[PDB]
């Protein structure tokens, strides 16, 4: 029930949904529908849910996914269209995720030659979505790295290989 754990779950779900959304668009008519069984096929999601819950059985794994996805419904990123297992599936709002891409693009573009880092972009996305009706952020660090890497694969962003390190003061 911690706010940090909710964010970590929601961020894996954000990536998965965006990944499915982009796959479906390429292979195709107007709407994109994803099954809960397709959302479930991600190792990090399973590993993240396995931190606090027993999700070795599918139904229990699916239950906990449906629970975390209720917040996605209330912010209009998804809409449930089939309710009765084995047919639990959702329509993805293409505007919601395109808006995420518009905001990410503008944030990094306005920085120009100074550029920015992963925290900055995360705070900026979150401030600009302004989803105060949930009470934890949906944007995790792992979702931001997936976006940054996606942008790099489309030649939009160049990632620096330099890192800072510090002497540990005894
Ligand atoms: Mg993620």
């Amino acid at each position: 029930n911690s706010l940090k754990y909710k964010e970590l779950i929601a961020g894996e779900l954000m990536r998965i949904t965006h990944k499915l959304l982009i796959q479906k668009l390429q292979q195709q008519k107007k709407e994109v529908i994803i099954k809960i069984q397709e959302i479930a096929k991600d190792q990090q999601l399973y590993d993240t849910l396995s931190i606090q819950y027993q999700v070795d059985q599918k139904e229990q794994y699916y239950a906990k996914i449906a629970q975390s996805l209720e917040d996605f419904v209330s912010i209009s990123a998804l809409k449930m269209v089939s309710y009765i297992y084995p047919n639990i599936s959702y329509q993805v709002s293409i505007g919601f995720f395109q808006n995420i891409l518009d905001i990410a693009t503008k944030t990094v573009k306005d920085r120009g030659a100074l550029g920015c880092n992963y925290k900055y972009l995360k705070d900026k996305l979150t401030k600009a979505l302004n989803l105060q009706q949930i009470s934890y952020p949906l944007i995790s660090e792992s979702y931001i790295s997936y976006l940054v890497h996606l942008f790099q694969d489309f030649n939009i962003i160049e990632i620096e290989n330099e890192h800072k390190f510090y002497y540990k003061q005894a």
